[PDB]
């Protein structure tokens, strides 16, 4: 049952030198940078992949593997996902709030319920009782259709009111981010963590290219935009 | 293996009250302009938010785990410190805007306000029954430095805003200061220390604590000024 | 070869509870009066590093911080507890010298995300059941660890001595003081029941003990006697 340790390993070795290569390249790029501002987000953007680093190797090596039981059998998850994903994504907010200058109001209220949404969802994916895992899915769904609501119907007529950089940057972004985070409810949905219309071995595939992309993506277009009044 | 079972009417009604309380405040913070308003409808909306997921845990039997102490195992809900861990600092971060602290004493607060959830924690976890009252003890010690600062604190510094703020903010330095120290009586006196009170009573009196501590403070604080703005 | 554990070290343990509960009173009642918002925020910081630690030093003392993890052939006693209380207790200590040095808000993030690593990664590998991978944690938590202090070093240096000469001196002798206790570190928990057999788990307490309380009651000494914290 989702036969695991062992089919994915590619895809999580691969995630783990992708992850990495893209850790050392935003190091080994952010180098010079005086501007105090643009200074976060190099800092910010280089700790998303670098904790992904650490969470991929978890998964390759085991440690971030363990056996739930539910629906049937002994059941393969992958919580050092949840432990990467619990800090990774409220950076990833940081960076567009910090892009927008938005309000400590939304910034607070957006990582929080980024939390909700992490949280939740390890808890689904841990949950024993099969029917109640897809109520922590509905839950967390919920957390994520409001963060991207604030950032598509919220953080856009704000970023429309900044430089053209600004709001042009930030709307390439909002749509990689619309996009790819939208997707894991339904990757996670059909996959080894709730329905099983798709084996682990694709579950570990899909999300490790959503994740490389919403990452290492994200970061070089941010990174090499004129990241707001900083270069 | 019971445990979660006859407490289950307090717990849906705990997840009951902190659904609608947030519901409310989301239905509540549409317009809001004022970037001031705005920290305190984000605090104030998450703490009951935050609740709401963590009695959901306790109802579904998530939130539930077996201690061996005593010569037996024991129904503890440890979702209740995996909550209090973060709500409890956001209650006291609405006080410290409120009051504009200083981040010294924000810090100092927070950073306190986590010793006594995880001490707590660790003492409702704890298998030899001796140590788990060093830890309420040292728990206690925690909390009455919190609430110290918070009435012979923050009082003064309220004494010297505005009108509204000071009144406001001892409305709820009021209500703190009441149903925060009744935690470690309830936690004593129940299925986590001695067994004076049965779970099923202690899961009740949690529940109603909890309600006002949050929907209750939230409402209190959501109707008056806000500072810069409401 | 090693073994089961939770009582030879417990001296080490308790003294070790003992000096981190006496230097929290003593920061404590030291902070009655002080004034200056600038300097609360050290007397803040400075003050629950040790408190964290107590609680932490506490519970290794009566036996709940202690584990017990399979690998290299037989069950292994594990002190988790320490990560617990590094986690949040070593950023606060950056969070210390980075005030100081009124470091770039860049900086102080890149700084405690990197320590946030270095402690997590540690304690991945303090956990692991696979022998030889405990290592690959070790060498990727010390890289962590030698960048965190490049920034302090051939960073916060440089920042410092621009500030006024007390905070440049100030901001030197804690440099020196955590360049130096931070980087035993590794090399205790290498030799110690955590990593190789070299030396018992006794030791490596002990170890922990002398460099735990001299980097939190030590630094936090030399620092709240300066008063290159713009308070009086
Ligand atoms: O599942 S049942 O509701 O039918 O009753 C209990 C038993 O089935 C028991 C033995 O299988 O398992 C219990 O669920 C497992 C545990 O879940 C939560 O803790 C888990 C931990 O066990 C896992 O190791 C970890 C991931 O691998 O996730 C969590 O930390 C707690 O609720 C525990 O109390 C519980 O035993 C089940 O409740
Ligand atoms: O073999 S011994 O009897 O001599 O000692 C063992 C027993 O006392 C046994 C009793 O069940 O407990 C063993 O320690 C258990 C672990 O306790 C703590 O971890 C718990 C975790 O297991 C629970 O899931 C959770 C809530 O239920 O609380 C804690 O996190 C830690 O102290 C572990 O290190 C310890 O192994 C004891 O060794
Ligand atoms: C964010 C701060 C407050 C907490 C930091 C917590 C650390 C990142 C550790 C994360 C641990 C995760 C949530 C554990 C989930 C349950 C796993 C089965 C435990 C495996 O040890
Ligand atoms: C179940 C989940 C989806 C509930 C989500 C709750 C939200 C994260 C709470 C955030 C604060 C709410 C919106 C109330 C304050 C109103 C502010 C204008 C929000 C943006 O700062
Ligand atoms: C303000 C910031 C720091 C916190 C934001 C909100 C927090 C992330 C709270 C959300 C925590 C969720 C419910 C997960 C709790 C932990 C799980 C019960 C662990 C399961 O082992
Ligand atoms: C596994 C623990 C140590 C790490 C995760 C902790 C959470 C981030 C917040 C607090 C939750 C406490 C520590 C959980 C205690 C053990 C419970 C049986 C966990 C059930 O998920
Ligand atoms: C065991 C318990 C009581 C320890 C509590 C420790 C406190 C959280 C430490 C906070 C910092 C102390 C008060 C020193 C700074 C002095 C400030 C005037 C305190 C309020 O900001
Ligand atoms: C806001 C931040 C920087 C400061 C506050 C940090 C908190 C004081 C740290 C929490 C410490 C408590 C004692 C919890 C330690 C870990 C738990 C005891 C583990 C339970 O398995
Ligand atoms: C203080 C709040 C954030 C909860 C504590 C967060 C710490 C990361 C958790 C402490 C436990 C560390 C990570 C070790 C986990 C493994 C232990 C066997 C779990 C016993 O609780
Ligand atoms: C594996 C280890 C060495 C990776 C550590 C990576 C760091 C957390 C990233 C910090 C940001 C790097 C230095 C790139 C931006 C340059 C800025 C001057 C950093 C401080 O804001
Ligand atoms: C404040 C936030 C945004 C930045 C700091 C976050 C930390 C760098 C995240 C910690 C990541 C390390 C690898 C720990 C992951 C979780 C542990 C491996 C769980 C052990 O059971
Ligand atoms: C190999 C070198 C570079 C390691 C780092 C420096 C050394 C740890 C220097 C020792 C630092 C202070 C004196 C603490 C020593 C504590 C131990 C008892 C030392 C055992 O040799
Ligand atoms: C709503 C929902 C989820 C959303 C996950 C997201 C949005 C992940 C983003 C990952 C990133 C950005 C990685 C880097 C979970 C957690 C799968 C739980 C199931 C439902
Ligand atoms: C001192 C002490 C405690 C304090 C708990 C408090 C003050 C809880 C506040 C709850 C809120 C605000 C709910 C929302 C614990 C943790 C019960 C452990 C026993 C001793
Ligand atoms: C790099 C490295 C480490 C560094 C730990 C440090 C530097 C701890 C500092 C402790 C303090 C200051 C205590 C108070 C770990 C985590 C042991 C893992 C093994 C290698
Ligand atoms: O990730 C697989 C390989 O892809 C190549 O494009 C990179 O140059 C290599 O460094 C990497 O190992
Ligand atoms: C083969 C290593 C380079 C891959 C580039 C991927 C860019 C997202």
């Amino acid at each position: 049952a989702q036969i695991t340790g062992r089919p994915e390993w590619i895809w999580l070795a691969l995630g783990t030198a992708l992850m990495g290569l893209g850790t050392l390249y935003f190091l080994v790029k952010g180098m010079g940078v005086s501007d105090p501002d643009a200074k976060k987000f190099y800092a910010i953007t280089t700790l998303v992949p670098a904790i992904a680093f650490t969470m991929y190797l978890s998964m390759l090596l085991g440690y971030g593997l363990t056996m739930v039981p539910f629906g049937g059998e002994q059941n393969p998850i992958y919580w050092a996902r949840y432990a990467d994903w619990l800090f990774t994504t409220p950076l990833l907010l940081l960076d567009l709030a910090l892009l927008v200058d938005a309000d400590q109001g939304t910034i607070l209220a957006l990582v929080g319920a980024d939390g909700i949404m992490i949280g939740t969802g390890l808890v689904g994916a841990l949950t024993k009782v099969y029917s109640y895992r897809f109520v922590w899915w509905a839950i967390s769904t919920a957390a994520m259709l409001y963060i991207l609501y604030v950032l598509f119907f919220g953080f856009t007529s704000k970023a429309e009111s900044m430089r053209p950089e600004v709001a042009s940057t930030f709307k390439v972004l909002r749509n990689v981010t619309v996009v790819l985070w939208s997707a894991y409810p339904v990757v996670w949905l059909i996959g080894s963590e709730g329905a099983g219309i798709v084996p682990l071995n694709i579950e570990t595939l899909l999300f490790m290219v959503l994740d490389v992309s919403a990452k290492v993506g994200f970061g070089l277009i941010l990174l090499r935009s004129r990241a707001i009044f900083g270069e």
